Parts: C-alpha cells; structure tokens; sequence
C-alpha cells in the first residue's frame, strides 16, 4: 500500500493517460467442450520501460461429470472432473518475458481454542483439559503452478466434498468394507447400479455445471526489440477420474483411480506488438 | 483485480469515452405467467476489437404454487415449480458469438472443527475426541448450465426446504411411515386431504409469489462482418412437480414426482448492429 | 456487477446527461387512516428506446391496534393489522408497461451444523451425534406478488412474533389448553378481559405504529405513441384480523379469525407524458 | 436502491444546481430544561414541482431523575423519565403538507436453532431435543407515531433495563416478595430509604443526562399558493412515572405508577416561502 | 440519513463555497498537569441565518495514579482519577447561543437468548428451560451531562474494571472479608503496604496516562448584533479518589472514598467575531 | 465525524490551496541498533492562525534478543526488550509548542454474559447461575505517556505471553515449583543451560525482529515570532530485562529481573520555519 | 491518519503533480528456479526533501517439496522448503539511504474468557471455574528482519500445520514413538518409504508451488549528490529441510533435520539517479 509508506494512493499505479487497445477472442472446442476466451488490452506508457500486455483467461470448462458404464445391476462407473488447468506458455525462442499473474498462492490460517476447567462436588475435585482446533477448507482449491518466465498456469484440484450431510470424503478416502464413498446415493440399496449414484444437483456445481476460470497474465517486450511479432499458447485441461461401484451381496462398495482421463486444447494466438492486435 | 497487479484501477476496462445506446423491450406471456422483460445495451468502443451487445434478461416467472387436484377427501395433490430456467441461443449460421456472463458457479466452503477432551475425576479418568461441521445450504441453487458460443443459460433447482420449524426436506426425502413430507401440514390430521398442505406464506417466496431472474450475456461481432444483423432466442422454461397426499389408514402420506409438467415461452428478437437497435 | 463483465462501472446505466422532471403528490385518507404519498420522476434519454417514469409509492399505513368490542368482563375482542398492501395496474386499453418492480424475493438461508463425538470412561464407552439447523426470522416478511404487464403489488404479512419472550407463536399457533396465546397478557388472570391484552408498545411496531412502505416500479411509454394521456391505480390496503380472549372458568383462552376486515383506499393518477407532469 | 433498475445513482434524487437557503433557531426553556433546536433549509428546485422545507428537530430533553420527596426511614419516591416525545404539528387551516419523515418504523429480527442430539452409552440410547432463540433489547425504542397529512411525531419509550448485571427489569415486572425492582439498589438493605436508590451513573444514560432527538421532516407546499406564509407548531415533552419503595420490616418493596407527571413544551414558527425564511 | 428523504446528498449540509478561518490556542496547566487545546473555526455562510463557530476542546487530561500518603508498613493510601470532565460557559449577558454538539447520549442494546430442551433416557425424561443475556460494558462511560441554553458538559466516569482477570470491579464493591478490592495486587500478601497495589501498566490507561478530549461544540451569534465580541470559559476538571488499603492481621482490607480531591482550570476566551479571531 | 454537525465534510480542514514542503531524514545508529527515521511537513495556510509542521517518528528499534551469558550447564542468562519507547522534547526556553499527537489512549470494552438455567428429573429440580467475561489483550500494549507542553513521548510495553500454548504469562507470574516459566522451552529437559530458551521464532516477532514505530506530533509555532529557529530532540530509548534459568535439584527454575539495562539513542533537529526546512 | 489531527487528508503525502518514470526487470533463475523481478518507480517531488525510488520485490520461489532420496523401502527422505527469504542490501560506499518499507512486524492479539458458575441439586452444590483464550495461528509466518541504514531483509518461516485434521504439528514436535508425523501419511502402513508421504495437495500450497514475495522498499539520495550511480544488490533465498521415514518393524518413525540446504541468488541492479532508470 503506497499509503502507508507516505506516497500519495496510486502514483506507483501505471496506465495514466495512456490509450489502451483493449480486444477479445473467442473460441469454443466442440469435442472437447470448453468454451475459451481470452481478453487482452495492449497497455504502452511512454514513461514505463517496456510495453505491457494483459491476457485474461475468462472462458469455461464443462464439468463432463455421466456415468459411461452400463455393465449390469451389478457394477457400474462414472468418470467425474478432478482438476481444471489452463496454463500459458511463449516459445523459448521469443524475447517476452511473463511479469506478473493473478491469483497467487496465499497463506491459509487456524483458530486455537485451549481451556481449562475446575470443578468441586458436594467431595469431588474434577478437573477437565482441552483444545479445538478450527479452520475452513473449500471444495476446490486454485493452486497456481510453479511459474517461470516463459510459463505460468493454474490448477484447480478437488479437496473434498460432504456427502449426504456425512463427513468430508477425500478424493482418496477409504472405509474397511464400504470403500469410498465419495459419491454414493445409498450404502444399503437395492436399485440398479447406474441409479446408485449421487445426483449431480446434489454435488458441487463445478462437478457438473463447468469451472469457469479467470486469470491474468502480464507479458512485456523490450521497447528496442528487433521483432516485435511474439506468438503465444494458451492450453486448458480437465483430469477426470474415475468411480465405480459394484455389489459384494451385502452392500454397494465404491472404488476410485486417479487421472483416468485427460484432454486438451492448446490454442496458439500471435502478438503483433507495432500493431497492437493479437488476432488468431 | 487491475489494482493488486500494479495497473491502474479502470486501464483494462471497456467502454470509455464512447456512446452506448440501450432499450427495455418487454413482454408478457399470459398463458404461462412469465413477465419477462430483455434490456439491451449497444456500448460499441472504438479501440475495443468487436462490438458488443449486453442481453440483461430481467422478468420474473410466477411460482403457480396451487391445489389442482380434488379427488376427494381421501386423496389430493398439489403442484409447485421445482426449477426456473431462462437461456438464449443463436443459430448456427449465425457468426455472432456469446462471450461473457456474470452470474457463474462459484466454489463453496466449510469449516470443519476438531476437538479433543481428556478430564480426570479425583480415582477417575475421561478421554473424548469430537468433530463437526458447518455450511450454508440456500433453499433455491442458482447454477450455470454448461456454456457455450451461441448457447448460455441458467437453472435455479430446488434444495432442501424447512417447514414447521422441523428437519429440512427435500425432493428425494424419504420417511417409511409417513413419506415425503416436503408439504405435509399436519401428521395426524382429520380435515380435508386439500386443505391440508402447507401455507403458501410458511414456504418459501419463490414457490408461491414467484421467481425473477437478474442475469447478464454479452454477445460480441465482428467488426466487419458481410451482414450487420442477427437473430436471439430467448426461452424462460419452468419445470413443475407434484406432490400428493392421501390417507393410508392411521396418517397421511406424501408422495412426489420429478419434473412432472413444464412450461415453455420462447421469443424471437432481432438485432441490428448498424442501426444498434433490437426488435422483438 | 458490470464492472464483472469487465465493462466501465456504469456505462451500461441510463439518465446520464439528460433533465428529469421530478415532482410530488401527497395525500390522507382519514376514513382509512393511511397517509400515501407518490414521488415521481421522468427520465427522458434521447439514447433511451423509450421514455421512462419511476414511481416511489412511500408513505403510511396506520396500525389500527385497538380493543374494539368490550362484551362484559368475560370476554372481549381485538382487531389488529394481519398484512399491508400496496398495489398499482394501469388500464388493459393503456399502451403503456410495467418495466421494473425494485424490490423483489430473495432466496433465504440456512445454516447446518452437523456433530459427532467418542468418549471413554473409566472400562466404558459412549458416542452421541447431532445435528443443529439455524435461520433468521423476520418478524414481517415482504412479498412480491406476482407482476403482470399492466400491474404490480407488493404485500407484507404477519410472521411470528415473541410474545414475553415465549416461543414463536405464530397467527395458527394453537394450545389445547390455552388456545391461541399470540396477544394473552397472563394465563391464569384475574383481571377484566378487555384490559387483559399485551401492551401496544411490548408488541412489535408495525401492529399499532403503521408500517411505511418504500417501493419503486417504472413503467415504460413507446416514445412515438398516437395517444401520451395515461392512467394509473395505486391501491393500498390493510387486513385486520379478530383475537379473542374468553374465560373458560380455569384460564383464559384465546382464538383468532383471519382476514376478518379489508379496507382499501384507491385514487387514481392521470400520466402526462408530453408535459413530463403527473396529478392526481 | 436506485442503481438497481438500472438508473444512474442520484439521478432520481432532487436538489441539484439550487441555492439551499439553510438556517437555525435555537430556544432554551428553562422551565423544563428542553434545549430546542429547529436547523432548517428551503430546497428551491424548478424541476419539482414543488416547494421543499426540511426541519430538523435536534435539541435535548433533560432526563430529570431524582428523588422528588422522602416521608421518613421508610418510605421514599422517585421521579425519571417514562418516555420522550417530538411533535410537529401543522395547523389544519394551511395548505402545506408533510410529504417525508425519518426515522421510520422498522421490522424486527430474531434467530431460531433448533438441536436433535441422541447417543449410545456402553446401552442407555438417549434422545435429546432443543431449541434456542435470540434477539437484541434495546433499552429504549424509537417508535414513530402514526402520520398524518397535518401531523407527525415521535416518541421513545422504555423498553426494559438490567440492574446491577441481573434481569432486565422493567416497568411491568412484579415479583410477590419484593416487588418491582426497576431501581432497587439492595434487597436486605438497612440505609435510609431516600438514599436506597440506583445510582444514576449505574443506570442507563438517558434516564438522568437526557436524549438528544435527530428527526426530519419535509413539508412541500404547493407553488401557486395564494399566500405564501404558513405557521407550524413544534412540541416537546416528557412522560415521568413515580417510583416509590417502602420498607415492609423484613425488606424493600418497590412500586411504579405509569405516567405521573407529564411536561410539554410548545414553540409556535412562522414560515415564509417567498422570503425563505421561518422566525421564531 | 438525508439521501433516504430522496434529496441529494450533502444538499442540506453548511459551509460550502465560504472561506474558513483556524487556529489552534494551545496552554498547559503545570500545576493540575493538563495539556489544554481549543481547535477554533469561523464559519461564515452567506446562505446561512447565523455565523457559527466550531469549538474542538480536544487536549489531555493527566491520569496522575500514584501512592499519596504512606504511613507505615500497617497501611498507605492511593489517589486515582474517579471521572474526567470539561465544559464551555458562556456569560448570562451574552447573546451568542450553542448551536449543536457532539458527542451525544447514546440507546444501550443487549442480546437476550431463550432456550428449552428435552430429553429421554434409556424410562427417566428431564427439561431444561434456561435462559442468557449478555452486552458490552466499557470501564469508563462518556455521558453529555445535560446541556443549557448557555452551558454545555461532558464527563468520563469509572465504570467498572478488571483485576487480575478476577470479574469485574466498581467503586462500590464490597466483600465481607477482603472490603473493596478494586487495586489489591494480591490477598494473602506479606510485602510493603505501599508495594501492594495494582500496577499502574496493568491497569487501565486512562488511570495513569491521561485522558485526550476530543468533544466539539458550535457557537451561533445573529449577524446584525450590536456587540460582536463575546468572552467564553472552558474547564478540565478531573476528580480524584482515595484508596487507603490496611492490613487487618489476616489478610489485606481495602476501603474506598468517592470524590476526595478535585482540580480545575477555567481557562477564559475572548471571541472576536468581526475579526473573526479568537483571542487567548 | 463533522459531517454529524451538519457540516460539510472537509470544512473544518486545514490545508487546503496551499504547499506543504515535505521532506525526509534517515539516520541509523550502529552501537544500539535503532534505525530511526523522521518525515516532517511544513503546513503554513493563510487561513490559519500559525505555521504548522507535522513529524512523523517512523525509525526503527530492533529487537535484541539473545542469551548474554552462559555458565556451564547449571544456568545461563537471556535478555529481551521489555519496552520500546520514543519521544520528543523542546528545549524550555523554546516558543513553539506541541500541538496533538496521533495515537492516543483509547477506552477498552469487555462482554459479560449472565446465564440462568433450570432442570427437572423424572424429581430433582436443579438450578444453575453463571457468569462470562471476555476480553482481548495484546502481547504488547501502546501507552501514551502524559504529554506536556514541551515533550510529548510514548510507550509501548510486554502486556504478556502464550508460551507453548499454555496459559499466557507476564513478567510478574510466579509459580512455586518452576517459577516464571515465560521464555522455558522445556520444564524438565537435560539439555544445556544456554540451549533450554524458547526459540525466538516461537516467540513474538517483535521480541527478536524489533518494533517499528509510526507516531505523529504536530508543533505550530507563531508566526509573528521573532526567531524562527528552534531546535527538537528526539529519543528511541529502549529497556531490556535479564530472564535466567536454574536447575535446582530436578527441574528447570526461572527468574526475571525487570529493568535491567537501558539503550538511549538522542538526536538534536534544527527547524527553520523561514525556510521551512529541518535538517540535522 | 491525517484526518485524526484535523490536517486534510492526503496533504502530507507526496508525488503530486510530479511525472513517475516506471519500469520492471524481471528474471529467471534455472538452478534454483526462483523467478524473481523488481518494479521501480523514480518519484522527483520538487517539494521533497530528497529524490526517492520505490523498489518492489514481486517474483516467486519456487516449492522445492521430492523425495530427494530412497534408499530401499526401509527409509526414504523428502526435502521441503523451510523458509523463504528476500534481502536487498546497499554497498557500504554508496551514499543512497533505504528510507522505508511497507510490510513491518505486527502486534497479535488473544481472546481470553473466564467463567464461573453455581449449582444446587435437589442436596448437593458444586461450583466450576474456567479459563480459555482463542488466537489465529498462521502456516506460515512473514517476519521482516531488523533493517538498517543499508540492508533490509523479511522473512517467510514455517510456522505450523494440520496434518490429516490430526492436530498441528511443527517442526519441533515429538512423539515417543512415532517420532516427528509432520508429513507421515499413514502411521503404520505395508506401502514402501518413498510411497508414505503426505500428499502435495493436501500440504499447504507454499510447500509444493511456492511462494510469491509482495514487499516494497523506498531509497533517497540526497539531491547534492557528487556522483548519481547507485549499485544494489538483491538476494532471494530458499531454506530447505530434511524430513527422513524408518521403520522400527512396528510403525513409522519420523525424523526431521533443520536447515539442511540454503540455495540463494544474488542479482545486482546499477542504477542511475539523472536519467532514472536501473538498467540491472
């Protein structure tokens, strides 16, 4: 905060008086189904040393969250999303260099409660001892890959999810003869296998309604630079695991493989820098 | 935001210094009940790379929470709206393209709280662990249909529901005894099988005044496409349920139906970009 | 909001750089006793597709809490306000519409809390789970009915109320022995019915105070129409309800019948369009 | 609120490009130690359609609590303040009406929990079934007095208070032994009763230091008046109840008698539009 | 506050497009050791009826909490600050009034929480219907004691502290065997009379460091006044306490006198409002 | 708040349409570690009644924490800063004067809670009363040392700590058997002397890594005054205490001995309000 | 703030109306894969006393979290990052001077509580007392080492974590027999050393992506200079940890070795105060 270091609010800021040509490109991957989006505003400020570029992400990831298998009543699967990542990256051969991206990893923090109780009867003397521990965990957690200078992406992993109003289960929970239970409609039932399965309304959105990201990027290029015509790649992903349930004639039993799935996009956009547009 | 990534707040946006030419084209759909109104904005900035088209979709679709059927004082049902959908689409041979939207799924949070207890009642000894949980359930769920480039729309289910004060039910609830009790205003009543629902004031506002949708799409062309024109559809589907109620012998039963009806007013606009005007 | 879709704050926003002629009618009902006011404004935007009229219905519905029937010290009676209405429609051979109703329903919340503990004594065991709902009760709830084309209302109603800070005791709420206590003074009095009744002031506000309400709706004229005169309603309305209060020889007992009295007062309002003045 | 229909902020709002010829009248009356204060200001818009005056009625009222008379060791009287009020009443005769007023009448709130806990012990299954609820007491309410064209007040009453941090007591509280201890400073006491009183330190502020009111009131007046001159008349006052105790030979017992004493201070305004200015 | 009247923010507000006048007439006391200040401003609206004057008293007030007298290893004594105050006078013959001040008694507010439970045993069934109530009580208490036409007051007094986290202690705490233990560094205590007393670090700060002003009040003189010279007076009176503490061969005893010392100041001003200067 | 007065914000202000020459002087003192630093403003508005110069101590006081001696392994030594003081002075022949002073001495609140319970078996008919006090304290508490005319200083202290996560102590605690456990790393560990300390991490950042102060005076001085030169000291002292820890026959034993060493760091301004600059 | 001492707000601040030249440098570090850049802006308020130069330190370091070793499934290692640092240091001979910095060492705070209650039975009483006090622990801890006139340094340590909802654990923690479970996945499991990890995701996000330093520091020059070229240095640094699995043929056994590998790097930035700009 310039504030608080005596430097009037939004001197050390950058864009002032300053014309920016600002654009949009949109994309939609059929087969794939992820909806891609990508605003960038060429930002050029004589008094900066080098010209500047912000590359929005907006665009959507379906969630692809259906049962695929149909062997009987007796088993059944379901493929379900466990990671969206989109990620950006320049070709080592090209001279722009990444500056700066949003959002970042940030601290997470706990609540610690200690006590202590005394307590006279009448001639008892109970004396009483405890500590609670409290902290908030999303579902999905955005996690921001190692980014260096010619790439940077994001993650979004599955933390955990409440089931049935029943205790988080983990993407890896286990249970000695129910296994996991992650998405199970009934412990105890009788009906087909593919019905036996958690409602997608009933999960988290993400699951089944889509991610839809939205992160910056800043990319900037030396003011002298022979060439000024830089191409960039923008890549979306989606990891989907996969759940199945099959019956041990006593009760459904529910198991789980990480990263069954994977798919891509990797659109490739150009940079033209003396016109200001990046059209592809 | 612009601010946290060192560039002024307002460089990056749209809009600026440009003329924006809006509209509040309205209608109302009598046979099904859905006052829906389309208020439209033309904000065509001269650096940004398309024009844009900004679709708010604000109306309102009544709840049709009503007694319909009377067999007798045996048996009666009833029907309520479990999900209120509004979308719009182009056609395919259309080269205008869906960019943005605002309301999207978000991710959801809990907070999880440990405990450990351990007390010694002076000969005595007492040891206890604990964990709870703790999250907001919104009666009605306003999630995001998968998007896509000529294609967005948007749901609003049905959770769970409190009635009486008592546990919170909900479509898929269950009770061996008595059913489902989502709607059920007394267990051991003596009056007439219609009259005993609950109270549309006691439920929720949507079900009985009615639901008005607040969302946005932003629809964008090209600057120098060959037809400066396009066609929009705009749908406001409403899916009802019904919920029954019939004497077994002793107490009442609750039984209920997914999606049993469904109501459907689509309306046809036309949009002219060189005259930046919309027509219905 | 905007600013989401990356759109400069307000530019999508009207009345920008345009004269609104605004004005004021008042007016007292003593029959009633209901002091209505209208606030109106015209906001004529050459940008706009058509004119606009924002109509703010603020004003005062008195409470009406008295004793109004006084049949020996045995029993005696009650009327108090059960629900306040306002309403406002426009004639069906009127070209003009109803555009935006501000406010509207909103969906509630709930928390869920959800626990789970061990213990061991000292051999022994012990294990407890549960479960706590929490949500918000207003004491009035308002509603929007459902708005047509040509008319739209809004209603407040009577919620439950503490009452001796007791339970909720709601407008059904019945006891089998003492009956609807919803505005008993003491159970087991002694004292003349008529004087036995809960204090104007330990009650809520609303009941003997009035309830003002604040609701704005805007009604949209085409601006080439052949015929500018217009016409509107603006209704008001109050249910009283009838509470009792017998001796039944042991205790006192209470009953209430709902929607025993209506009283509504109207004066409609004449729209000049082509002046921007309106007059009652 | 206005931004919500998609108005510009403070579009719909008046006073723009005008001279507000503001003002101040000051009056003491040392009678009844009321510091009156009547700040004012004349909204001259051409827009509207008519003429604006918003009074301010700031000032004080003394508390005025203190033992008014003794009789002897064993008996004693205490005299505070019941309740405060502000009228502003307008003669019938003139043609300006009251058009706003605020503070307004507002809607209560409170949270309702509800508990369902049941364990094993090792087996005494128990059941255990709770429910809580909770809500703010403000000590004094501000409650508006029904409205009316020619009339509006206010009025503060006293809803409850805690003495020495046990029981909110107040002035219908009846306890057989001792009585209603709204100012009982010990039960078993044996100091002379005239200094057996709650310190007023210890009791809340308004009761002794008195209440400083804040309301407003705006009255239009037609602008085509034949005359422009209208008188108002602006009233305060205190309701005070006597607090008497007396010594029973084995404790105090403590009475209150509702509204004793009742002191009104009237100032009459005289208002005149074409000079836009009032005199006292 | 003003923007809810439907009139634009800050209409009604004073002091635009007028010049202002400052200044900052600073003194110290060296004997009573308080830093005395008096931030002046002369305001001079054409549009207004009267010519104001903000007076901020803000200056600090010495704590001075020390041992005064000690008399033995038997018993010793102690002097803190019982209540800061200062107030503004103006002469009978003067003809220049209080217009406002701030700030001013505030509305108390406590939340007060119902609860009834149930049970089931195995057999045995138990009740529970406890209640709570809990609120926010500060140590020290600013109350604007009640103003005059000519003479306005504030006060800082002591409400209650805590000790040694052993609950809350006032003036007038008694316990039958300790006495008042407001300052009692420990029970059992076998050190120096004057060594035991509470630390001046652990306690309060206003106790020892001083207490800062920061009240404001506004002068109105009538503009066509024959004299336009006006003297005022300005206190910072601070009363003291006694807290003489002995030993009783046990076990320490401590006894507490109210208002034992008392100091003021009663610096005098001269305001000149042609000159529009204040004088000290 | 001034605009509460009805004052328009800002008004009472001073500093508009005028230039303050600001600066900046930075010095670093190798011996006592305290890197202190000075940013003054010259503020001379003609509306003003004298010339105005804001200082602002921000510096830097490091911490010094460290074990000073170590003898074998029976005991060893630790000094830490108990309290970190600034402040500063005029010389008494001097004319300007101070003036205000940001951080000031501020009321503390703390919660009470009163709770009330009753019971009923099968029948033994319990009753429960409790009462709860929370408040928050910090480790380190800022005290405004009583500001004179001349010097204005203050102060910041060790208020207390959580040391392990066991009860928080303070310079005074004492326990019998271990004594002042405040900086023990284990109550019965074998290791060295010097080597059972409490790792500096684990303690509070300001104990090891220093306290940054940021302090403002204000000192205005007349400008009719027939020198303009005055002179200013500033000093950062800052108090240590010696913590030692000895093994008695089987436990670890640890005494504290406040106030033990004293770090003074005193430098001399010069200001020239002529040239409205301050430079040493 | 300024506002406190009556001074306008923003008056005191500097770099009005004053050109900022900006740049950015950013970098790449392979080996220790810390990409690290450095944003720059060169304020020449004519006003102030001496030129200024804001450097901020944004960039990242990466994580660092592998098994480095495996040895068999007997035991296998695993480094984390154990702090992060940044330092930027002035050579002795330069004559610049850091003046300030944002991030600075704060004072945390604690919740304490206190409660004590009654019981009567019936005849049997008991009594209970209780402290507790709450504080918010963070994962990770950003502690700014004591600057000076040229070097100025923060510091990121691990500070503690919650392990499988199973406690927080540091790296001091111990257990008799399973040793340090800081990042033990299972306690006892057949699985091979390297397998028995905890899992990156569910392990804080500093450990596995990184860190991302926002600090900024302030430099000034005095503006009579002999010569204008300032060398710095600016140092990244990554603390590493030896966390080491065995098997004791009965469960896992923890151990964790502090501050086993440091990789900093070190780049130099040469700037020039009349052309403000630094190369690197």
């Amino acid at each position: 905060a310039d504030s608080d270091i005596n430097i009037k609010t939004g001197t050390t800021d950058i864009g002032s008086n300053t014309t920016v040509k600002t654009g949009d490109l949109v994309t939609y991957d059929k087969e794939n189904g992820m909806h891609k989006k990508v605003f960038y505003s060429f930002i050029d400020d004589k008094n900066h040393n080098k010209k500047l570029l912000v590359i929005r992400t907006k665009g959507t990831i379906a969630g692809q969250y259906r049962v695929y298998s149909e062997e009987g009543a007796n088993k059944s699967g379901l493929a379900w999303p466990s990671a969206f990542k989109v990620q950006l990256q320049l070709p080592d051969n090209e001279v722009a260099q990444i500056s700066d991206y949003y959002p970042r990893n940030s601290i997470d923090t706990k609540e610690y409660m200690s006590t202590l109780t005394y307590g006279f009867n009448g001639i008892g003397a109970n004396v009483s001892i405890g500590h609670t521990l409290k902290y908030v965990q999303p579902d999905f957690k955005t996690i921001l890959e190692s980014p260096t200078d010619k790439k940077v992406g994001w993650k979004v992993i599955f933390n955990n999810m409440v089931n049935q109003n029943w205790g988080p289960y983990d993407r890896d929970s286990w249970n000695p003869v129910y296994g996991n239970q992650l998405f199970m409609k009934t412990r105890n039932g009788s009906m087909k296998a593919a019905d036996n399965f958690l409602d997608p309304n009933k999960a988290s959105s993400l699951l089944s309604s889509g991610f839809s990201p939205d992160f910056a990027t800043v990319i900037t290029m030396d003011r002298k630079a022979s060439k000024q015509q830089t191409n960039i790649d923008v890549i979306y992903e989606r990891v989907r695991d996969d759940y199945q349930l099959h019956w041990t004639s006593t009760n459904w039993k529910g198991t789980n493989t990480k990263d069954k799935w994977t798919d891509r996009s990797s659109e490739r956009y150009k940079i033209d820098w003396e016109k200001e547009e990046m059209t592809n």
